[PDB]
Order: structure tokens, then sequence, then C-alpha cells
């Protein structure tokens, strides 16, 4: 439930984890 983003070169990863 928890998402989580990692910004890179304006690309984000977002990782959603509980």
């Amino acid at each position: 439930g928890v998402c989580r983003c990692v910004c890179r070169r304006g690309v984000c990863r977002c990782v959603c984890r509980r």
C-alpha cells in the first residue's frame, strides 16, 4: 500500500509495497 517513487532523469519509478 506504500508507494515510493524514485525519480531520476525526470523519470519516476514508483514501487508499491504493501
